[PDB]
C-alpha cells in the first residue's frame, strides 16, 4: 500500500538501476525526473541531503513528487534501494534464497563498485588511460559463470547494479563521448568486440533483452544525448597521452 | 553445518568486520592469518584470486586453512562476507525483520563505503587534506540515530562494517601513524575531541563495548603496532598543501 517514488535522471545509470529492479519487482511506483546537474530544485534536499540521484520516499501521504512529505521515509544510494526491493517483494525472487548464492550475488555487486566503477568514471571523466578499465572488465567478466546465465545463476538485483554502467559503454563509445583519446577510443571498441570480451558481450546481450532493460532504456541514441548534457563527460573535449 | 574459514590479518579493518560478524552470529569458525603485504602464501590465490584480505571458504571437507580445498565455495568482499553471515544465521538477528530499517542498515554501509572509507585511504596513505574527511565523518554521524544506538537501532552488520575504521582512527592519531601533515594532524585529533563529533565518539563506545569487538581487537598499543608493518606507512613520511 505505501507508495514509492523514485527520483530519476536519464542519463543516470544509478537511477537506471533503481528502475530496473522496481520492474522486475513488479511494483507500483512514480518516477520524477531531476535536473539534479545544472537546476536543482530548492526542495530536493528534503528527499535527499547528498544532493545526488537517484533519491527514494516510501510511503508517507500521496504528494506530488515535487512536494515530498516529512512523514515519508527518506531512502539513498541505489544499492540499498536495490536490497529495500528485495526485501519488499520476497516473491519477485529478486535474489536467490540460497546463502552461497546470494553471495556471488552481493561479491558481483562489490566487484563493480570496488573495481570497476572508478575505472569507467578516471577513463570517461579524466581520459586516463584505458588498460587498467579493460583490465578491471575482464575480471568482472571472470566472475560470470563462463556457459551462460546472469551474476548468481538466475537474474538477480546484481545484475540491474551492473547492467547499467555496461550498456552505457558501448554507444558511448561509438559517439566518442568522455575525455579519453581517440587512440584509447579505438583500443577500447576494438577490445570490447574481441573474443577476449565475448562472455560479457553476451551478458549484456541477456540483460538487455529483458523488458526491465528496454522499458527503462530511452534508445542507444536518445541516451547518448541525455550523456552529452552531463557537465563532467565535456563534449567535445579530449584529453591525449 | 559447513565449516566456515576466514583468513584474516591483525591491522586489516575489512578482516576485522567479518570477525565481528561472525562473533555477534555465534558461528563456529576458523581464523588464519596472512601476511598478504610483505609475503603472500603461493597458495593463496586458491581461496581469493584477487589475491585480498579477507577471504573466506565455506563448506567443503575439513582441511588446514593452508591446504584450501577446490571444493569449499570460495567468497570474496568483506560486505557480501557481512550479508552471507546475516543470511546464513537468521536467528542471529545481525539485521533488522523490517524493510525500512534494514534500509537504514545498507544505506549507513554504502554512505561508509561511498564517502568516508576513501578518505580514510587517501588522509592515512597518501597525506591528502583532512578537511574533507572530517566533512565525510560529519556527513556520516547525521546518519546515526541522535538520541543512541546503532547505525538501524538495534545493532546490525552495518556497524560490524563501521566500527574497524572509526576505532582505527583514534589511536592512529594518537600515536601518529600516517602521512598527513602535523597540522591535519592537529586538526584531526581537535575535532574529534570537539563537541561537533560527540555522537560518533558515542557510536564508537558503544560498539567498542560489545564482546564482539573485545575479542576480535588485539588492543589499542597491539593494533598501532601492526598497523606499522604496513608497506604504505612508510615512517617519516609526510605530505603538505
Ligand atoms: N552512490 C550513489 C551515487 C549516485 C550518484 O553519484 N549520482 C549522480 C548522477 S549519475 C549525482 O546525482 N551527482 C550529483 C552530486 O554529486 O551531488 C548511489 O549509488 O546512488
Ligand atoms: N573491498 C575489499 C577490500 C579488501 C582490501 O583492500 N584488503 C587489503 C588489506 S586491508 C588487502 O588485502 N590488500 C592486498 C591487495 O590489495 O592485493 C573488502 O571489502 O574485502
Ligand atoms: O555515466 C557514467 C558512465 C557509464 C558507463 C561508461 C562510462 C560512464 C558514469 C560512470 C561512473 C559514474 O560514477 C557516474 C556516471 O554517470
Ligand atoms: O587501516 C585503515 C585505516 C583505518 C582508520 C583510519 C585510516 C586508515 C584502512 C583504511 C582504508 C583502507 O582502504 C584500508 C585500510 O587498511
Ligand atoms: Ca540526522
Amino acid at each position: 500500500t505505501k507508495q514509492i517514488t523514485l527520483y530519476t535522471a536519464t542519463f543516470s545509470p544509478y537511477a537506471h538501476r533503481v528502475r530496473i529492479a522496481l520492474e522486475e519487482a513488479g511494483a507500483e511506483y512514480t518516477t520524477y525526473d531531476v535536473d539534479i546537474l545544472r537546476n536543482m530544485p530548492d526542495w530536493f534536499p528534503l528527499v535527499n541531503p547528498l544532493k545526488k540521484i537517484p533519491a527514494m520516499t516510501f510511503g508517507g501521504p500521496e504528494v506530488p513528487p515535487d512536494q515530498p512529505s516529512p512523514e515519508s521515509a527518506k531512502i539513498a544510494e541505489s544499492l540499498a534501494m536495490l536490497e529495500f526491493i528485495a526485501d519488499l517483494f520476497p516473491d519477485a525472487k529478486l535474489l536467490p534464497t540460497d546463502p552461497v548464492l546470494r553471495a556471488r550475488a552481493r561479491t558481483f555487486m562489490a566487484l563493480y563498485e570496488n573495481y570497476v566503477n572508478g575505472q569507467f568514471r578516471d577513463v570517461w571523466f579524466l581520459g586516463t588511460p584505458a588498460d587498467p578499465l579493460l583490465q578491471a572488465l575482464e575480471m568482472l567478466q571472470g566472475a560470470l559463470p563462463p556457459d551462460g546465465g546472469f551474476a548468481a545463476g538466475e537474474w538477480s538485483i546484481a545484475d540491474a547494479a551492473v547492467i547499467p554502467f555496461l550498456a552505457r559503454m558501448f554507444p558511448y563509445l561509438e559517439a566518442g563521448l568522455g575525455l579519453y583519446s581517440k587512440e584509447d577510443g579505438v583500443k577500447m571498441r576494438k577490445a570490447m568486440a574481441s573474443e577476449r570480451f565475448a562472455r560479457i558481450r553476451q551478458y549484456v546481450r541477456d540483460c538487455r533483452a529483458r523488458p526491465s532493460f528496454a522499458n527503462t532504456w530511452a534508445g542507444d541514441a536518445e541516451q547518448v544525448e541525455a550523456a552529452k548534457t552531463v557537465p563532467m563527460l565535456r563534449v567535445g573535449e579530449h584529453h591525449h597521452h
